[PDB]
DNA sequence: AGGCCGCTGCTGCTCAAGAGGGGTTCGCGGGACGGCATCGGCCAATTGGCCCGGTGTGTCGCACGATCTGG
């Protein structure tokens, strides 16, 4: 339902296939980045 | 009422059923082709026989004869 109404904007997939795309397409150093600055400033299981 | 800080239970990983149609294989034969393999001659060639013809030098078969040891 959602694809036919708007199916543009978005790619939806299953599979490996889907995995295979999303760490084509991913950006280790900002998530790096973020995570050591969340250590920095988090605390708690969060932390951990 | 949502976020979040712990508890507490639960789970997981590791050490001891036919029928037709068609291209391809191979498998027998099947013989044809070409080839190399096998058998009377054959004469004038190196080695090795097989001797003449000379002596000599050196072993062996026996004669005269001296020395020596045993009998």
């Amino acid at each position: 339902e959602l694809r036919d109404r708007f199916g543009t904007y978005f790619d939806g997939s299953m599979g490996a296939a889907a995995l295979q795309k999303r760490l084509e397409s991913f950006d280790l150093e900002e998530e790096a980045e973020r995570l050591r600055e969340i250590i920095r400033t988090g605390k708690g299981q969060k932390k951990t």
